């Protein structure tokens, strides 16, 4: 599936490190001497994943050029688009979608990538999940949509965007 894990070398515990810190020169020494695109840390976590969380667009985009599962799953079932929604980063968000993420995956807790955009205010990433089709009917464990969560949060702005985009 989405999951890897079993084995944690430290050649791929310095790509993690250096995805997360945006060494765009040190990600690519380590993946010539063999490190492994799709490591994870004990949360799961991909290079990707952490390089969609602290907003490093040329990271990401040279992961998945690279043969980088744009759809794996951490262990809280968070994939690298729910990190790029949540910590609202446009262009990542963009680039996921272009290699083929899902739009609707859901982590354990059933948030999709519009659950957590509409909660963190992110409007132009909402209205972009939204034309990539983001289930609008999507439930959380707490029966709640987007939409929901808009309304409960008085953003009439964004409750407006989820209705008629």
């Amino acid at each position: 599936s989405h999951h890897h894990h079993h084995h944690g070398s430290d050649l791929g515990k310095k790509l993690l490190e250096a995805a997360r810190a945006g060494q765009d020169d040190e990600v690519r020494i380590l993946m010539a001497n063999g490190a492994d695109v799709n490591a994870v840390d004990e949360y799961g976590s991909t290079p990707l994943h952490l390089a969609a969380l602290a907003g490093h667009l040329e990271i990401v985009e040279v992961l998945l050029k690279n043969g980088a599962d744009v759809n794996a799953y951490d262990t809280r079932g968070l994939t690298p688009l729910h990190l790029a929604a949540l910590y609202g980063h446009l262009e990542i968000v963009e680039v996921l979608l272009k290699y083929g993420a899902d739009v609707n995956a859901n982590d354990i807790d059933g948030y999709t990538p519009l659950h957590l955009a509409a909660n963190l205010g992110h409007l132009e990433i909402v209205e972009v999940l939204l034309k990539h089709g983001a289930d609008v009917n999507a439930q959380d464990k707490f029966g709640k949509t987007a939409f929901d969560i808009s309304i409960d949060n008085g953003n009439e702005d964004l409750a407006e965007i989820l209705q008629k985009l």
